């Protein structure tokens, strides 16, 4: 397990609507700082299938956690790897659905605009993202499951109490939004350098 801010991230999770078990790569915290005030917003865990994802990362074999974490190409390879992925979010700071969703939407939208990959299709995908989160509430301990069921298919499920949903609650089909959301966590300018640091540890260990 990796414990973050008192929150357990277990070694394995089965995505909602899925039967396949995914394994923990790493976990960390998303914190914000302004005028020296630090606030922990969420904890983040990243899951995939160990040997399947090791199969796409053999060029990083033998490398240490220190080596991997400072190589941007490493995280790029991980975002791009066409394998099943899951990101679990556990809420630390209480947020409304609109609050949480609006910020991740903005992050994705800004990333796509920077790449000149924000067009009508992506706009509609992010409107669906918005529609989904608008009806939700995120008290402390609530959870979000972002599941990459295909490289271009994002499933979202939530629970207010930390239970594991039985099914994907929303499905968004758009390759650019799906990759951009991964980059929110694993890209340059990640919301969580700690999560990246932990994933580097996990994959370094995994590539023996
Ligand atoms: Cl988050």
């Amino acid at each position: 397990k990796v414990t973050v801010d008192g929150i357990e991230f277990p070694p394995t999770i089965t995505p909602p609507g899925s039967s396949k078990s995914l394994t923990l790569l790493g976990a960390g915290v998303r914190g914000i700082e302004i005028e020296a005030i630090q606030i922990k917003v969420t904890a983040i865990g990243v899951y995939a299938e160990p040997e399947v994802i090791a199969s796409h990362l053999q060029k990083w074999k033998g490398k240490s956690a220190s080596e991997l974490v400072e190589d941007d190409g490493f995280f790029k390879d991980l975002v791009q790897a066409p394998v099943e992925k899951l990101v679990k979010i556990t809420m630390i700071k209480p947020l409304t659905g609109s609050q949480y969703g609006g910020a991740v939407e903005e992050n994705i939208r800004d990333r796509l605009k920077a790449l000149d990959k924000y067009s009508e299709a992506e706009e509609e995908a992010l409107e669906e993202f918005r529609e989904f989160f608008k009806t939700k509430s995120f008290p402390k301990g609530s959870v979000i499951f972002f599941h990459w069921s295909s490289p271009s298919t994002l499933q979202i499920s939530v629970s207010t109490d930390g239970s594991l949903p039985e099914e994907a609650e929303a499905t968004i089909e758009n390759a650019n939004v799906a990759a951009a959301l991964l980059d929110v966590f694993l890209g340059k300018n990640s919301v969580s350098p700690s999560t990246k640091a932990s994933v580097a540890e996990g994959i370094s260990a995994l590539l023996m």
